[PDB]
């Protein structure tokens, strides 16, 4: 059912700025996430590493916590001054959503916090006050050829893509892109603060579960070393999805996985949308390509798998099914279609995917 | 002689959007901007052209308008809502400019449009309404080696630059980074409403004049096939300066001549600037890798030369002769320094450029 | 035996891969594939064929197109060193009781004295060392395409026998630089080479002879790239069959895509230099997943047995002649198939499945 | 003067091979090497350090040998067969040179050699045998940023280009470019035995000296790197000359200088050269395109900097002044001249260099 729009104003959100992701094994996270892939180290202990991207001057983009089951803990938004950090907290309390705020920030290197777990389930960080750090945006001496330059957005996973997207709408997300078919039902949708395609998105499916947080490189041969660089590692079964380019966003793009199969996206090269009548471009589910441009077939479990997140108290949220139709099942499983030109039928693909 | 900050409340400014610019041979700039650049045609008539990036929606990053003196007619910035517009009207009146309001616009694909001589003498525009036109964003079918894919700054030179400074942050844009040296001396400033290096810049020199308009390509191969093909063309004279790696912003670079000497840049991979604490960056006059971080010369006609700017009658700006320190003249004149390293004479030039050259 | 027997006569001295005469049948359906969707350079056309060259290449042409009523490749053409060379190649394959055919005045434009044969196992090769030089484009930027084609690299065939095959073309000088085996002993692909690259033609395992691909290549992988998003936006994404990728044989960025006549062009680029005649040769099980594709992305059905017809020198497709060693399909993605990430290790292992 | 052909038959000659450097202080030279550039070790000791490229799997190509004068000690050549050796030998005979022959190498992983004082001054290696080691092409694992993937070629300085260029078509190489001008003065060639534009390179000048020793990138964006590495580094004035596009063998390039100012050169993307009749490419001395395409000045360092060459003694051999006319002083120095389009004044450069600079 409809969640309402507050009278309170809604905060000023900036941008996506960092998760938290609880992770089982703390020195194997470190590896996959330090040596395979670069991520700068802007603290650790013995219970949490803490990362940054070659471009951030805020303390880090993302938390490794220690913990006993691998989850998402935290996807933490920056506000643009101290008092919103304030509308944030009387924003979703109108909303009847339970809230804890911390003077002294959850993570090091976050001062004033607000956590929430929001109308879809996830947990949502407010802030603004942040420790500043080194921004190595020019220490070429440390770049990789794989190198991860700024944090881009996050992927949730919720079973009611409308009901999700006006709730983001009113907090202050313009719709970018989405997937829709000609019986009514949306599929995803992309949202943004900053002006890029999105700093968050929504994937239909059985939620809340965090779809992925994605990385972005400066260019595509980037994403093509992090490939390369996993093939002689022999960890190529890590590589799930791509690379390729994307239809929604124009991005191109990579998905792996971590140790405790959290989803990596690194991505590239996606759009201004900073004008507040940007184009929105819909595009119908079975159009093979709308999610790889190229037409390469999406492998099934990038739809099905995803992670778990954590209410308040550090407890696995329930999922709740979805009932509207399944992208899966609609253009991949056994009754599915999709198309190369739309109404042609030479190019489009009943029962199964692209490519054989 | 500081500019005051006004009651009126500044328009909330997007974006740079689009300039337009004089032009003396309608078809000789289509040439370069069309055939050599690969720019996308908006409209087209005797007197003339309307030209977009790659990835724009709006109607023009770049209107061509033919004219008997080479200049720029008007920097143009998108504002967030049509109320907009009268708020910049009502700035600009409380600042004591002349402003000029046309709803209808001044140029096809615009509607509703505020035209300013701006405190330092620049004409800027500031509108909402315009007419979308095709995304090209995925026309690969069209993309070029060389592909402009967005506008992204305008540069302008002015001779009191922590006068133009306070003026533009009061306006709403913030500093990124500036270069000054330890006797109080500001050379040059960028400065941002959208998340990037900047949408304008202040380079000291007399003025007021057009340094440059910037466009941005994907990769950094981009920049250099545009290299290529002017070589190719036999037109490597038009290039000015690079390409290079710059320090101020970081950027992959490369700066050009269209045929009214009309300064464009081509520039890929800066950063995000959007949070509001953004770091602003201080490099020092004399580092010789703050403009390029290679430690390449930077050629004289980059400090010298600009465009003219017009008025709201078309008549060309008196300029205004600079009277703090120059930047050519304290690194690479008869008197200059500047140093790899600081404080280390290894790798320091004194009284000429860089890698072994001297001003002609 | 039904070895090839090494002839007495010496083996005529061959520089490289120099040009495919393929046989189209819509002329102006492939001129559009050819020329405007791959930016090919036209060096002399009519309404019988159309005569195409690369980026770099200074002969008159890389492809030959000729219409006629059945698609096959009509000759695969080597350059020799010499004048003298074709009369060493005309001379050494009828020491093979080989078919052979000499025209002085070449069989197409451009070409002078050639020697075409109906070689060993089926295929139409021509040897020529004639040919009219033309204006090398490459530094002609001013036409260079965001997708540029810029060499003619190698020809890849489909026989049955591949160590008959590979022990012939050594005979005749080129060297196998890398192969696929298994432990058993069965050969299911060689690659070897004249000029320093990885190779100018390759033998896969399978029914022959077939034509299976012919390969250009590009300066870097965004070109590769260019090539994939361009296909995408003409909404020809269905003829984008495999990749792009890593190749693990020969390490080389690749693509392959089908023209209209389904003749498949591959695109390349980075291969490493082979010119030391003690060049180390590879040799890669075929149970390896990254062998093929490095990031392990899986081989698709119709790229082991689809492919290109042969003609014999009075235009007639050649007939057919099935393998009877093990199918590299098979063994790797067929039902009772595996392949593996890592050798001993069952995680990331594949069985009766591909990967993915 | 002119050097006869033998009645020997010339060596079958693969490709260069490796360079053997003489530098006065191994740590730092490692630095360079290692550090900065990323060159893989074969074997180290407290006297010597061998570096391979990313694709090479013989021992090295790069020998860096601890002495007290900095200088070129061998460039080597690989060669066909071991026979091939002892042709190399004969050949050199007959040509009056002194040669020296070690059945074990004179370095390390390098079997059967012959070194010869070459009738230019210069020493040339030549073997087959070497200790083949891990080809690290597809180790991805240790991919740098700027990686360094093969040896491409030398490039030599010698006062009489024309004969240089004879001698070394007689041992096989082929000319594929060279500069001339109009009064038939030669000023530089290039000539390749493996299919790219050069294995070695002459550029008239006094010596014998070296010029450089260039290795290859997989993509343009890997010298960008380099570039940018340096100057994170603060070693900017390390990069001597570009990056730029050479007009002669097409190819995208870097030349920076290691800690006893040998010039290395960073090279990318030149073009296929292995048919016999290979159309060589001729460019006038005064296209300002003939050597950066773009038009960018050269440095005078460029011109005149190059670095001793020692004797099989160790000695260092003396120069030979060039009489033949100077390409510095015809193209930038203050009765030089240079053009974009020929015969157009447009776009032309006189008593100075390109793009506004002059001679430091
Ligand atoms: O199938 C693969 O991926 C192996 C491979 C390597 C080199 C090639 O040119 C080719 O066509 C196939
Ligand atoms: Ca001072
Ligand atoms: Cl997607
Ligand atoms: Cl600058
Ligand atoms: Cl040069
Ligand atoms: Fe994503
Ligand atoms: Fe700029
Ligand atoms: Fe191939
Ligand atoms: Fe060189």
């Amino acid at each position: 059912n409809e969640i309402p729009k507050p009278v309170a104003p809604a905060p000023d959100i900036l941008r996506c700025a960092y998760a938290e992701l609880v992770v089982t094994d703390l020195a194997k996270s470190r590896n996959f996430y330090v040596d395979v892939l670069g991520l700068h180290v802007s603290y650790e202990d013995e219970n949490q590493i803490y990362l940054r991207s070659f471009e951030e001057f805020i303390h880090h983009n993302l938390v490794l916590t220690k913990g006993p089951v691998a989850a998402l803990k935290a996807m933490a938004f920056r506000v643009r001054t101290p008092e919103d950090v304030d509308k944030a907290e009387a924003y979703y309390q109108e909303l009847g959503c339970r809230t804890e705020r911390r003077k002294d920030g959850f993570v090091k290197g976050i001062g004033d916090a607000l956590r929430v777990e929001d109308p879809l389930g996830f947990p949502y960080e407010f802030f603004f006050e942040t420790t500043h750090v080194e921004r190595l945006h020019m220490r070429y001496d440390l770049y990789s050829a794989g190198e991860l330059v700024r944090l881009d957005h996050f992927n949730q996973v919720t079973p009611d893509v409308p009901r999700g997207r006006k709730y983001l709408e009113d907090l202050g997300f313009r719709v970018t892109e989405d997937i829709q078919d000609d019986e009514g039902t949306t599929y995803a949708a992309w949202m943004h603060r900053k002006g890029t395609v999105h700093d968050t998105a929504l994937t239909g499916g059985n939620g809340p579960r965090l779809h992925h947080v994605a990385f972005s490189t400066h260019e595509k041969h980037n994403i093509i070393q992090i490939c390369d660089k996993m093939g002689a590692l022999r960890i190529s079964d890590r590589i799930e999805r791509g690379p390729g380019r994307h239809g929604v966003s124009n991005a191109f793009y990579l998905y792996i996985l971590d140790p405790d199969n959290h989803r990596i996206e690194i991505y590239t090269q996606d759009y201004y949308t900073g004008d507040p009548d940007n184009p929105t471009i819909t595009w119908n589910v079975h159009d093979n390509q709308r999610r790889d441009w190229w037409g390469n077939p999406v492998v099934p479990s990038w739809y099905t798998e995803a992670s778990k997140v954590l209410d308040l108290d550090g407890n696995v949220q329930e999922i709740i099914e979805r009932t509207d139709d399944s992208e899966l099942e609609v253009t991949i499983g056994a009754d599915g279609f999709s198309f190369t030109r739309a109404g042609d039928e030479d190019g489009s693909y009943h029962g199964q995917a692209s490519k054989g």
